[PDB]
């Protein structure tokens, strides 16, 4: 009966959840979701949905309202509700920092800027973001951390709750880094040894070391810290994975730091990151970019040999849904998305102006597939062996390279028969196809307003013969037959509408 | 177990409901919906618009049919249905004067125009107004009307009703006063003291004190002291708090009196009106003027240092739902909508065509939020401390003036997050916004299709805190809790859209 | 306990049932809906109309199957079948002629043309339409329809039947009269006496008398004398009302007699029929004319003093359901809709395309409102007082002279309060009015889409006064008050829209 | 009680089910639609639609996954659920070829290309589809169809099933005929003397008597051969009616065999394949040509004199449905419509995008009205007495010769009455009627969408009449009357709008 862990080795990575790998299907419920008196309206919306796994706040201000005072009857509440709506639970640690901020911070901290101070431009201004060098705002964040993960040992056995979440977006709007006389004595001081190593540079001052960047890197490396050392006082608590999750900057026109949050795990700081943080497990993008080329690229740059992916947040609008199968493709641990629950709360435009039925549908569908084969398909992960795409306007094919024997290709908007021309792609960009490779010759395939045409990638194959195309379900790791698809099912490939289905399909030549 | 009360002093104003202030969220039955036998049209629309008061006409001619011979059965079945459907009452006393005309008096009086003389006009024509200089008139009015509220303070113990309407917009349509020989008596005699004294006059007659206005002020006077003396007669046997309502002149370019009703508490003649009734504890707006610039304009008339804000009568076409919200924000006793019931009336133009869950949803949205906090909104309104603002079309931006240390901006039709460019406003005028500032750091605020953005008035509160933006409802004062909005919910003012929520917002600084 | 009877006086016309006046509201089956499997399609489409009588074919070919073998079973299951559903019935006997042919008689009948022979042309071609000089065809029709009296008389003492119409649409397409040796024998000779007389004419043949006209007129004479004698030989057994339907000419371009069902009761021979039929009570137009001034104009023809004007059939196109109010309003004994089941025939283009709850509603409006006073209604149109009338388009207001105090103002298309500028009428000619005349000074309204403003017709009522106007329903002559109107509803006459409602409104003056 | 069985004679031919004659109307499920766990989305398509007969495919690969180790489980749950839900069965054996291809075949089968050799091109390649001359392939479809027959014989004395479709589009797409080695020594061999006979030719090669189309034919007779010796065998365990269908080539403008599935029974081989094939019973057509010359030509080269027509498939789009009543007219056993299940897959664009109830339903309603008297309608087919026709697009009239004494005008689009003008036609081409002589003057008639109006077709009938137009349904052979049309509903032809309704009409002449 092992707890949750994270394993990565040789660029391959897994949540082990219950003793094997496990893929996170979440939901996040919205920032204000995390009181007893709201949650009806929280687990229908996820009835709908059917995440396997919700995020949701544990604010510092709810479990430390009064210094000493610790208060963790949500959480309690809380493991009984996803218990009985048969979910496993992230909780994210709304402390020092959330989007860049210290709103969640109890009454104590956040009204007291002597003892626990904020980052002070250049121009001496006091701004809204807590500063990574006060040693107090450390020790009070690091003793509700630990009093949390202590609590959470305690009445969770069950494991019902696999991974943490320190912090939410850290980092800083309006200012490169802190410039106070505090931070000023620490960006003068020696860069520490362990980042000149991992950096591949030679020894002096922060301002020697890195030049132009130097603002910005002291930056993500004190944060960095000093969320490593909650991760690290928590886990010697309770050893459960823990991520950090990023504010990204444009992954091709980037603002300045400060415009986009600074010292966050941006995509330019992740060796510092990584440095910087040997006690958390990933570095997480929070994707609200729903251009195709944009959000498919910041995929790539956080999927990385020392970091595995996940989707911590993306948009709950319908074209946002199709990025999950691209996502699992890079062989990480999940993917979820933010704003899931009933409240009547929009973060339109990034997300969309109502959570129903209609909306979640697409969400839904995804979910529902992958749950149909999700320990499978996570155990493909943990091997590399999974491929994932997604629709880009203006192109109606694709091809997925599989293995030397076989390749797919994915073709959008076109009949499950003989069609004349050229593929159109969907009116909207709506398909994706999901695959694991079982075996040389045998595959895990589902997608949605897609085909998917399995075809030889090889003169070894060229005399290709469909063996077996099952349709059907896994319970646990156990394949459950429902049917052979032949006959026109399978001469124009395979073809997937707006229902979940999982073919296990086995591919021989005739000899 | 206080029975209702008005109270006023020094610019403040209470209506006293069971020994605390209250605030009417009314709605008014149709002018022939007063017998037993339609009564089951009435209540449905009632338990989906929710009012908390119901104005119902009391016909003199369905009490007196026949004089001496009383007949108050229609009350008692009344009461007896407000009270099974948990809504207190205001009777509407339909009697000498309902839109000018005798219409609603008994068959012995209407048809007997020597014993109850018509308005005469300056040529000589009996018209469909009754005289205010007729003894006989008023001694058989009063009578009916003192019967009333004994058999009132009989049966109501309960206090059900809490305030009484006697007559129904008093005035004259076709001539600005009566010139019958009787009246010219009077006109001609010279102007009562009292009058004399409150206008900051000179003594003299009539024509000589007022000069072109002479016939009106006249006119108002006479019909004032009428009703004066029926409703400190009526108070002699059952002290229910009384006011009368208003049909109103043109607030910017009103018509002669006679074209609008001449005689009645219309905007010119409020000093006269207050001089004549002293028994009237206040004169009410009967508001069917849409454009956002007359509305508010009338509201600002009618809400005096003497006289409390009453709109007794407004429209139930949905752009009039807005304006509870700014009605409220003048600090006086409450608004009530008119037409409210499924009989298949219509008022339009001035009203809906239709009245069903559609065109109702938009006042019960209001009537909901207020219902959520009424007693602490009422005891914000009975210290001056409530205010309210509604949206006017071409204008995205209102902002409201709280105290010394904070100040709120409105913003109309703008997503629930950052949003680039101008604020578009509402694609029709829809939204309203409500504030009580229950301490200097602390204030109750709902609004519907609007986001509310306090922020600093003045350097003392430049760093401002959100400490507490508690969601949740009151049970009569006690404050009953649902959740703390936070992070994405208060990052961009908190936004309203079309379910009713109750904020209870405590402000703080860092220091 | 009277059977039913027809009396007509002076002009004055009543159709007594159960010993008073009684208003025929009717629905008629379609032509192939008289037998017991096809009754489940009939029943569910009277109960949404709602008629009080529904015509029914009895066909001579189902109950004479073969000669003297007689079955009146459908008969029996049909008053059955009337009496649980709450309906009176109307017979229609169709046997010799049936739209001008013999498709309804039976197999020995119409299949043996020398027996029972039909018109022949000038030009010497038989044509489908049964010779009314043939004594054989007379003598078996006569003897099945005194087999069919007979038979009701024993089973119906209930007097479920309240009418008869011996033959449907009697007359001749294709040839003015028939012109074989026959006939021409019988035209050859003189005018029988009474026609002499009734005519105004001096004696001789028919070519003699009547000149351009006698072929016609022979053949409405023939036709005329063979029903008469069928009904009489009936009304000997059982004397029940009885009337002829007539196929129409054009009221304003007739075509020539033989294009028109020549011979039938057009409006040029109503003189003939009455001449040859004593015992036929009336003569009722079939009308398909749903232009206003055609349909009016014939309504105008057939209400003679000599004639009660009954609406035998007309559409049940939604534009032909006003067409009930203005009937009446000729003091007849009713209107009846064709065409009323649910067996999925259309007679579009003169009738619906579909008979169904939304088709049906403007016509059960019309039913239920003079259903709520129906005894009244007929006792009034007994006495020659009921007033009735429905919009043309083009035209938003009528006058209806009511009595020498009062008159009625209708406006169509108004909002039910002040309105500027002029009646635009409905958007489709769709309101009516109905005003019974119950005293000098009290009506019975009804009305729908449209507005009753009763208003002085002498120097001696211009005092007007609405003395009570009261919502209610009669339970056969006992009012059940409701309601009294006033005050908005009374204010701009008396407003009708989509809903049955009966107003008994006492005028008064004041003096 | 016995078993189905097809005859023929003199051009006249019966599937005999239970001792009668019958005529299929047919639903065909989807390609993967045979196996237990996807028949919850068979049969609840089949309750909408309301097939008799179902035709189901029995795949090689699913009855003889291994060589020698039978399995006929799903034949077993499919009779069983078939008997539930009331339907017959087709059995249609997908083996050596499935649309020109193995893919049904069982592994050992398909992935041994040297015992179960491939059709080789002229340039030497291997395609996708079986050559008909190896000895090993036909043993083993043999044995594996006769162990199927022997089977069936077992569990099925009920006689659910009612006839087997050996293979499913037999041809080859490619390659006009094999051309390997073993191919060519048969064809260069002497044409057997079977063939020369039937083909009325003399002696000498396959080149020599054929010339042009000699690699077609040869490859025509030697599949006709292959599988007729499969139905030889095993009818000889079990002799039920086997038939044979086509993937059609352009009746207009064919392309090259081998574009079309060469040597299938296209319309150009039927002869070849009559002569090799005296154990399957008829070569039925599956038409997926919407367009009416197309398709009705179709029927009419598959109707023969030597060849009852059978449509075994067609679209299942809403133009398909009205095709059925002009096959039923040829007088052949039927018509299936293809793809009728809820699995969510698409033909389109052969086929409907959707299958729901909406497009089932014009199906439906043939269906359900052959049904009303399918063993009337079936005796009348195999007795050539059976007429029907479809609409098509720009002619909305079409005349059927039915005898000497009658004939039929069937008018499309028309109002249920009189109308003026040319008949317009449907705005889409969906009308249908159909009509069974039962005796010289007595019809059963039925139609969607349509006016059917008998007329006289000599002289001698020139004075029709209506005897009864009677509405009912057959219970098996015995007439249940509903009711007599006449009047309206026969005065312009009879007319069919939506629901099923059959009318037995007998025509008269009077005399």
């Amino acid at each position: 009966t092992p707890m949750p862990q994270f394993v990565s080795k040789d660029g391959k990575h897994a949540l082990m959840v219950d003793g094997a790998p496990f893929l996170i299907l979440g939901a996040q419920v919205n920032n204000s979701s995390n009181y007893p008196g709201i949650m009806d309206k929280v687990w229908p919306a996820m009835q709908v949905l059917g995440p396997n796994t919700v995020q949701v706040p544990i604010a510092w201000e709810q479990v430390e309202p009064e210094e000493g005072r610790f208060d963790f009857s949500f959480v309690d509440t809380l493991l009984n509700q996803a218990r009985e709506h048969k979910v496993r639970l992230v909780l994210l640690w709304f402390a020092t920092w959330k989007n860049n901020g210290p709103q969640y911070a109890p009454h104590w901290v956040k009204t007291d800027n002597q003892r626990f101070p904020r980052v002070v431009t250049r121009e001496g201004k006091s701004i809204g973001s807590l500063s990574p060098h006060a040693q107090a705002t450390l020790d009070a964040d690091r003793k509700a951390f630990v009093a949390f993960m202590q609590h959470l040992k305690k009445v969770d056995p069950q494991h019902t709750v696999i991974m943490i979440q320190p912090e939410n977006e850290a980092g800083t709007y309006g200012s490169v880094r802190d410039f106070s006389p505090m931070a000023q004595k620490l960006f003068d001081g020696q860069v520490p040894d362990e980042l000149i190593k991992r950096m591949n540079k030679q020894p002096g001052t922060w301002a020697q070391v890195f030049g132009a960047d130097a603002d910005e890197i002291f930056h993500a490396w004190s944060i960095g810290r000093y969320i490593d050392q909650i991760a690290q006082a928590g886990k010697a608590e309770y050893p459960l994975p823990m991520y950090v999750n990023a504010a990204l900057r444009g992954p091709f026109n980037p603002g300045q730091p400060g415009q986009y949050a600074s010292g966050g795990p941006t995509d330019n700081v992740l060796d510092v990151w990584k440095a910087a943080g040997p006690h958390i497990d990933l570095l997480a993008p929070d994707i609200y970019m729903p251009e195709y080329r944009m959000y498919t690229t910041v995929l790539e740059r956080y999927a990385r040999p020392d970091n595995a992916l996940f989707v911590a947040e993306t948009g709950n609008r319908p074209e946002y849904a199709r990025y999950l199968y691209p996502t699992l493709g890079h062989n990480g641990i999940g993917w979820s998305a933010f704003g899931i629950d009933y409240t009547r709360y929009s973060n339109y435009p990034l997300g969309a102006k109502h959570v129903n039925e209609e909306t979640l549908a697409p969400f839904a569908l995804g979910f529902q597939a992958v749950s149909m084969g999700m320990r499978p398909f996570a155990k493909a992960a943990s091997e590399g062996k999974l491929h994932g795409t997604a629709e880009e306007p203006g192109q109606a094919v694709q091809e997925l390279k599989l293995n030397d024997r076989w390749s797919a290709t994915i073709t959008y908007g076109v009949p499950q028969f003989w069609f004349k021309g050229e593929p159109p792609g969907n009116p909207e960009p709506i398909g994706a196809a999901l695959i694991a490779e079982l075996s040389p010759d045998e595959f895990l395939v589902t997608g949605y307003h897609a085909r998917v045409t399995l075809h030889p990638a090889s003169d070894a194959t060229a005399n290709m013969i469909y063996d077996r195309v099952e349709e059907g379900v896994y319970e646990g790791n156990d394949w459950k037959f429902q049917r052979n698809w032949n006959g026109d099912q399978t001469d124009y490939g395979v073809n997937f509408s707006s229902v979940p289905q999982l073919l296990k399909i086995k591919l021989a030549t005739y000899k």
